[PDB]
């Protein structure tokens, strides 16, 4: 059948949220630093048979807008944690954005993926075992992407949808 599912983008200030989402929707990288409040998008698109309607949440990473992730969080049903892999500090980020998603919807068992982003680059300070074990000890996948490449953006947002219909059930 068709089903609409709520995806939230968040992340540290940088992490690549709005390139990630825009070239997942728009087939483009975008080079250019534009800081985001608050904008969504839509995708149609076929995941194991099902035509998944894919409502995604760009969200604000810097700190003036924080006010907004209570009533985003209670609405949006699967998160999509971003770090840069040359960003040890968005990569310590990603307890404080789970804790709050976990607190704010009231389950520890939220759909969520970890997502390494910019693994395009050479200069890396985070690496993926790092990332594995904390994703290990979240119990939630481990995807790294590139928005400039498009590596593992796909697979970052169709294993989110495959996460939230789990949950479901
Ligand atoms: C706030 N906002 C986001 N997009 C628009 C553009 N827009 C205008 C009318 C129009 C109708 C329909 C949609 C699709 N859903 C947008 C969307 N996707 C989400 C994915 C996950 C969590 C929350 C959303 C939402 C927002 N819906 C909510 O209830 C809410 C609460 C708090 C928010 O900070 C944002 C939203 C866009 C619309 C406005
Ligand atoms: N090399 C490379 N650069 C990236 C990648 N993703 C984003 N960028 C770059 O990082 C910068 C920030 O990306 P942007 O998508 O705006 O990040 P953001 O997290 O949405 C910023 P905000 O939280 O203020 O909205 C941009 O210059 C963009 O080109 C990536 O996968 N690889
Ligand atoms: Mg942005």
């Amino acid at each position: 059948g068709m089903t609409e599912y709520k995806l939230v983008v968040v992340g540290a200030d940088g992490v690549g949220k709005s390139a990630l989402t825009i070239q997942l929707i728009q087939n483009h990288f975008v080079d250019e630093y534009d800081p985001t409040i608050e904008d969504s998008y839509r995708k149609q698109v076929v995941i194991d048979g099902e035509t998944c309607l894919l409502d995604i949440l760009d969200t604000a990473g810097q700190e003036e807008y924080s006010a907004m992730r209570d009533q985003y969080m209670r609405t949006g049903e699967g998160f999509l944690c971003v770090f840069a892999i040359n960003n040890t500090k968005s990569f310590e980020d990603i307890h404080h954005y789970r804790e709050q998603i976990k607190r704010v919807k009231d389950s520890e068992d939220v759909p969520m993926v970890l997502v390494g982003n910019k693994c395009d680059l050479p200069s890396r300070t985070v690496d993926t075992k790092q990332a594995q074990d904390l994703a290990r000890s979240y119990g939630i996948p481990f995807i790294e992407t590139s928005a400039k490449t498009r590596q593992g953006v796909d697979d970052a947002f169709y294993t989110l949808v495959r996460e939230i219909r789990k949950h479901k059930e």
